């Protein structure tokens, strides 16, 4: 049973890892994405 | 009489002692796993 459990358990794990990159990953490229075009049209202009 | 009749008992009782003490074997194995495992899950997670 302890078997079962823990790769269970960690397979999961592993998903809600996967899900959770996906979601920052989109987050931080907006939010860097936001603040480099702040940054770069108003110095350059 | 008597000589047969108590090692007849004493007999009884070892075996006795064997059968019980294979069952808490078991009984004390399982509750010790389940309680080992709820807490490492519970912690390590």
């Amino acid at each position: 049973p302890a078997k079962a459990a823990f790769d269970s358990l960690q397979a999961s794990a592993t998903e809600y890892i996967g899900y959770a990159w996906a979601m920052v990953v989109v987050i931080v490229g907006a939010t860097i994405g936001i603040k480099l075009f702040k940054k770069f049209t108003s110095k350059a202009s």
